[PDB]
């Protein structure tokens, strides 16, 4: 309502746009508490295939974690915030459906946190990334330890915490950050597209392939394969299934309908 | 064997083809049979130093999964579907000797899972890759939501699978899916210059290297150290490692015999 | 001395092995040395962050020294080799950050001895490998487990396997380099790069080298409880309140480990 936006004008995606402009979208106490709302209702829509995530205007996606804010809280109240941003980093990458970053400007500590989040991510040309913690003295306190170094390799996760420094978009593609960067003008349009292709496939068998891949990355491969095997095992009695065999033998695209 | 070909015609080498051209070198349950016991001879192979596998032609390496076989299977033949062509690439995976996958086409589903079940991957420049399973409502269910992760990183594994889009060689090795790119005209013989240098090397050691980088990575570092460290000790008492040492003294190339 | 030590910039040291006639490969002697500086800089406050090269234009480290070995049992091979390794453990698990300055050829031990540091730095002209296979043995200092561990299983594979040496610009493209940069401009980008980080809260740098290196052996769910247990290592910090005034007052920051 006041510190999200959201956008159902798409059928089957949901774009939730932080809108705090005049702070950078840094992430407050109360835009946590809307996201959080958002995200709780977004997890029992069946009719919402994917997500995007995005920041209002033209400079940041994600500033961070508010620090005027943060400047203000003695150590308990310190606990308790970064508790808050811990548990929404959560609840975005639990998320039935996928979850896409769209990074249009400066995406910095928390707010590179919050696209790690994500299942993929998109930034502009003219986004910049970083973890700035350790300039500050503290440190990625919501995950970015975690999941900068499992998507891009200790080695590089490491000199971008230990320096906090601050990378471009195209930086951010060569280490792997980010999976696709185009011009600014065109961030919108790239992700609505990539979202509807994601949004024309199986509903159900999408939804599985997340669960599939993000917890048993986590574990052995002989584990993980294992669980790809009951996931598949949630294919097997849809409707969704027949449908794609039978377009395959009439020789058309096949229409899913999450069954 | 009608449905593979099996060559040794170079020493040391021997090169499994599928052979089912006019069908995109899709896995039938016959020729996953044909694998199979192909893949069990190979296990017991000590004058076998590594394995390269290909398609026959040079439109496909393969298609996946035979849908033509798969339309109207009822739940029980679809379960054993599924668990026959998840063991072979288990089997793959787990046999003693490198495996190099000479990708000649398309590998499409099933295809990339099988590539991805060898140990490194040479495309021809006209490949085209992709796990296509969400198209058909379906998810990877031979080891592509594990080990694609596993190989070029979450975040692309995501967008891959999500997607289900085909991608070209020269995308594939950006993203690091594949190590290398020649042209299709020369992929039999970058393969072969491949697996002959492999071959020269102590195959004791490139067999142990196998098991404890397989191994090792799937555990925590530390652990990892200790099974590195027992591999290690396979290696220090054989006559191969003695004839290493005399033929960098003499200057001459080592001639190793397993053992 | 088979080592050098000196501090390059305030809170930098710099770590030559220096025995370029043998391509700074490693001896007892020199191993026993390192092992000792690493011990003392494990209790160092001065120190945040490590830069660790070899001397001349040729080799930052051959590995295992050939001559020593020359007169080697299967015996005295394992002390040799258990000395590497726990080297290896100790440059992981210091305090402070490590950085490779890659300054020549890498091979065996040397090509390990980089994988154990934080991250790495190559001149132009360097090259690395782990051609033990070649020669019928396999890497025995890590090799086989924080090569994939970096650059993913198929390319520590195919390397591993062939025993192939690459160039700089090959490991850029891996990721088994994080920076590439003209050989006379070694010393002055790794350099740039330890200052920017001994610039930082060393308390919170220390920290996070522990959340990363320790987290990331394990699951996610697991990694993030133990960033949260780190997380209260800063909280209760002056450097981080210094870090909210320097931000406020947009002025440098002057940590003291508090
Ligand atoms: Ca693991």
């Amino acid at each position: 309502l006041q510190n999200i936006s959201v956008d159902y004008a798409t059928p089957h995606v949901v774009k939730i746009s932080l809108n705090r402009e005049r702070q950078a979208n840094s992430l407050s106490l109360a835009l946590l508490e809307e996201l959080q709302n958002i995200l709780t209702q977004i997890n029992e829509e069946a009719n919402t295939r994917v997500v995007i995530l995005t920041g209002a205007g033209e400079k940041a996606f994600c500033a961070g974690a508010d620090l005027k804010e943060r400047a203000g809280m003695n150590e308990e109240q310190v606990r308790h915030a970064v508790s808050m941003i811990r548990t929404t980093m959560e609840m975005v990458e639990q998320l039935p459906q996928p979850v896409i970053a769209a990074i249009n400007g400066i995406a910095l500590g928390g707010g590179t946190e919050l696209s790690l989040a994500c299942d993929f991510r998109i930034a502009a040309e003219s986004a910049s990334l970083g973890l700035t913690e350790t300039t500050l003295a503290i440190i990625p306190g919501a995950g970015g330890t975690q999941r900068l170094p499992r998507l891009i390799g200790v080695g590089r996760a490491k000199e971008l915490i230990y320096t906090g420094r601050r990378i471009s978009a195209q930086e951010a593609k060569e280490y792997g950050l980010v999976e696709f960067v185009v011009p600014v003008h065109l961030l919108e349009e790239k992700a609505i597209e990539i979202a509807e292709k994601i949004a024309s496939n199986g509903p159900i068998a999408v939804r599985l392939a997340k669960e599939a891949i993000s917890n048993g990355i986590q574990v052995d491969l002989h584990t993980g394969l294992q669980m790809e095997k009951q996931a598949y095992e949630g294919v097997i009695h849809t409707k969704d299934r027949l449908e794609g065999l039978q377009a395959f033998k009439e020789k058309r695209t096949p229409m899913y309908k999450g069954e």
